[PDB]
């Protein structure tokens, strides 16, 4: 599915992302916009043989297992296929692990380049 902006903000808040590990909700909504354009089924292949999966573009080298990535570590202990559900539970639960690993939201390239440093609370305004 393709979420609306406020629709995803409300779902992300129900799943505990607002202020999680120091990151207000607007960070997570901005990240999803620029990572996946709010589509739970987005996928993107990378030069190292990994693929990024779902609404938050979670990577198959470090975080989820897709069975075809060399050097897999599966640190979220989840098949990547579950991250293409229209229900965001599995993606959120893995995102919480990623953002707790010691480098904040810098795991999300689109967030680092296109959200960080902007007024991210604009992404929840009006919701
Ligand atoms: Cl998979």
């Amino acid at each position: 599915k393709v979420f609306g902006r406020c629709e995803l903000a409300a779902a992300m808040k129900r799943h505990g992302l607002d202020n999680y590990r120091g990151y207000s909700l607007g960070n997570w909504v901005c990240a999803a916009k620029f990572e996946s354009n709010f589509n739970t089924q987005a996928t993107n292949r990378n030069t190292d043989g990994s693929t990024d999966y779902g609404i938050l573009q979670i990577n198959s080298r470090w975080w989820c297992n897709d069975g075809r990535t060399p050097g897999s570590r599966n640190l979220c202990n989840i098949p990547c296929s579950a991250l293409l559900s229209s229900d965001i539970t599995a993606s959120v639960n893995c995102a919480k692990k990623i953002v707790s690993d010691g480098n904040g939201m810098n795991a999300w390239v689109a967030w680092r380049n296109r959200c960080k440093g902007t007024d991210v609370q604009a992404w929840i305004r009006g919701c």
